[PDB]
């Protein structure tokens, strides 16, 4: 019973973060293995932050100007290189405490958790959605850069975002852990433009399957609907197109609940045509689209 | 930039999850120092759950009859107590990962991260607050019995909440670590009230201050209220009555925003009288109550 905007356990990640300082700039770093993960604008200094020449500002730096410690320990670098928008600062221990783990580029609509961290500590876990436009709606203030996204499949933990940037719209970009942005983002203290957002479509339906699931069932109706007509609906309200892929996805929660996925399109449909009438899903009033249909099945059966 | 409803990181914690059955029952157990804590009701059937005779079941059972596991090593119980609604298994060996801990029994309108559980193992990590009428809104499936509530200062956790029930009207109930139940619930399979719930007023307002730091200002209007105002309006719309203990928890965050306590009072006076009229609040259609002041102060500076 209940449902809720769930993190996975943070521990695996915990015991990989590190505090990176080049010159006066410090940020966090992720420590896998003998290799220590960081965004490449550590090199900078704010000043340099408006147009940098990585390529040059890092020529200036040795091994010996990256200072990397791990809780109170310090780590020694024996090798440095930039890769896209990361450093790999190579260390000569390897980290006892690294987890299995993959580094995985996830697409937009897909989840994934954030281990906000300031001088290498952690302050808190949550739960984020790569939006459609790639920006992330997180929580970062100033030396939470080299803070990381994760999921975790048993054992083993999937990085997939690292953050690098407050865009000045209030909203986060960043990369995965090859140093790639999502989105046209870049690494430089510049007006950017994150594209119109849309709302995760199918991430709604799985979360109206978590709603019915678990009670609120207010808001099915005696109506249904076509793929087409309901995406005629979703360009009206900015809704990302749904199609049988999507459908496909959502197959075992319409079994588990036997409502078909185009009848809860029809619902879905209802409630962007005429809103909420001052009523709640799952304690929210909005429609929420940061649940996907793996975390909703994950959530509802107990998966560990 | 940004608000999010945060939990602590949860690795202090995953390392004391055990798993403990009895009999045919399993659920999760806490390991600190040479100590198991977990829910008394791990002794019953679910037969015996409907009217248990606590005392007279437990006589029954024998250290060699309760089995926890950690991870995939065996512990080896050489005592057993009831506390209250807690079982204490006293092992042989003291948990190498023991962190520094208090238990503490939280106030109504508090917050703490669950991390939800299943036969020993973390599934997902949630912030809770304590419900004025001692009930939690959380995530819990069966199998989730012996998960724990906590809070983190710097490097001690204060275990403040275990799981123990499900209620019929889908809130959940549980105890603090001494087993002594939050609220007027018994450990039995039976129908039970939970008062008339109320909004936590302070944490509403310390929400409204994270929303004028992180831009959304639309609701600050040209007015302001006192107390005995305020509290009519609180009254009409099932909100803990403020008192000047509320308003003082709440000065440093009127003294960061330049914006005194009253006036933000009058900003959720027009709210509660009027809605949100269609717009949004750090993201939310609704007036969230599960950020303390505190919370708000610990996310804002980056507290770790
Ligand atoms: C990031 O939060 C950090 O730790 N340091 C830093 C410096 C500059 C930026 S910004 N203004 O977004 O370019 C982000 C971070
Ligand atoms: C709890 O979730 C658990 O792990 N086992 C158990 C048994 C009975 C209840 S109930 N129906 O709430 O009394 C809860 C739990």
């Amino acid at each position: 019973s209940g449902f809720r905007k769930m993190a996975f356990p943070s521990g695996k990640v915990e015991g990989c973060m590190v505090q990176v300082t080049c010159g006066t700039t410090t940020l966090n770093g992720l420590w896998l293995d003998d290799v220590v993960y960081c965004p490449r604008h550590v090199i900078c200094t704010s000043e340099d932050m408006l147009n940098p020449n990585y390529e040059d500002l890092l020529i200036r730096k040795s091994n010996h100007n990256f200072l990397v410690q791990a809780g109170n320990v310090q780590l020694r670098v024996i090798g440095h290189s930039m890769q896209n928008c990361v450093l790999k600062l190579k260390v000569d221990t390897a980290n006892p405490k690294t987890p299995k783990y993959k580094f995985v580029r996830i697409q937009p609509g897909q989840t994934f958790s954030v281990l906000a961290c300031y001088n290498g500590s952690p302050s808190g876990v949550y739960q984020c959605a790569m939006r459609p436009n790639f920006t992330i709606k997180g929580s970062f203030l100033n030396g939470s850069c080299g803070s990381v996204g994760f999921n975790i499949d048993y054992d083993c933990v999937s990085f997939c975002y690292m953050h690098h940037m407050e865009l000045p719209t209030g909203v986060h970009a960043g990369t995965d852990l090859e140093g790639n942005f999502y989105g046209p983002f870049v690494d430089r203290q510049t007006a950017q433009a994150a594209g119109t957002d849309t709302t995760i479509t199918v991430n709604v339906l799985a979360w109206l399957y978590a709603a019915v699931i678990n009670g609120d069932r207010w808001f099915l109706n005696r109506f249904t609907t076509t793929l087409n007509d309901f995406n005629l609906v979703a360009m009206k309200y900015n809704y990302e197109p749904l199609t049988q892929d999507h459908v496909d996805i959502l197959g075992p929660l319409s079994a588990q609940t036997g409502i078909a996925v185009l009848d809860m399109c029809a619902s879905l449909k209802e409630l962007l045509q005429n809103g909420m009438n001052g009523r709640t899903i799952l304690g929210s009033a909005l429609l929420e689209d940061e649940f996907t249909p793996f975390d909703v099945v994950r959530q509802c059966s107990g998966v560990t």
